[PDB]
RNA sequence: AGCACAGUCUUAACGAUGGAUGUCUUGGUUCCUACAGCGAUGAAGGCCGCAGCAAAAUGCGAUACGCAAUGAAAAUUGCAGUGACUGAAUCAUCAGAAUGCUGAAUGUAAACUACACCAAUUCCCUGGGAAUAGUGGUACUCCUACAGAAA
């Protein structure tokens, strides 16, 4: 059992750990996207590369009056995570979508 | 409106082709002088990023072509925008802050963003109130000290 007299390395400084912002980066349009928040209440953002499905869906949570039924993601070749995500019944992506813009 | 045979060869003039010559020169080279190490406080090297419109190189590191601070000091500009009338726009300086993933690489691994186990950790407010599966730690060898067991 340890009991070290001062820790050896203390970062002060505010973590650089993702936070929501920086997590998840935008959403997506492209016409994808549209008839997807259209058709199947799944709205499609843009994310880190180093963001989880809990991750991305406590941001989502977090960021906007959203609760997520599912998320499916996919790492794009650009170099970014494509989350899409299923809205639970209660929501309309339409009308969320509306109010994020 | 006419007249040259055509080809081959030659000469001259005027052009094409090409990049010689000459002229340059933010480069090299040599010599001289001067200092001289970086790294478990994570180095060099490598990846991955980072710009409003951004490929390379250049610079930088989730505070990402820069932050603070200092010294200049009114611009920056391709457009957009941001600034002055001096901690501000831009330079230099750079001591503060920060410094992704790696790499000796060090928890086990490695064509894995695979996997353990131990601390839960972190922030705010003057003992409470908030967050986030997030953050640290754990290599081998060695040294000093301590520990309680072994002969
Ligand atoms: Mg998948
Ligand atoms: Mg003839
Ligand atoms: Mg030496
Ligand atoms: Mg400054
Ligand atoms: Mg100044
Ligand atoms: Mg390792
Ligand atoms: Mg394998």
């Amino acid at each position: 059992a340890r009991n070290p007299k001062c820790p050896r390395i203390v970062k002060s400084c505010h973590s650089k750990t993702l936070d929501k912002y920086g997590l998840i980066k935008y959403p997506l349009t492209s016409e994808k996207a549209m008839k997807k928040i259209e058709e199947i209440n799944t709205l499609v953002f843009m994310c880190d590369k180093r963001a989880n499905k809990k991750n991305i869906k406590k941001s989502v949570k977090n960021l906007f009056g959203i609760e997520c039924d599912k998320v499916n993601v996919l790492n794009t070749l650009n170099g970014d995570k494509k989350a899409y995500v299923r809205l639970s019944g209660e929501h309309d992506a339409l009308e969320v979508a509306n109010k994020i813009g």
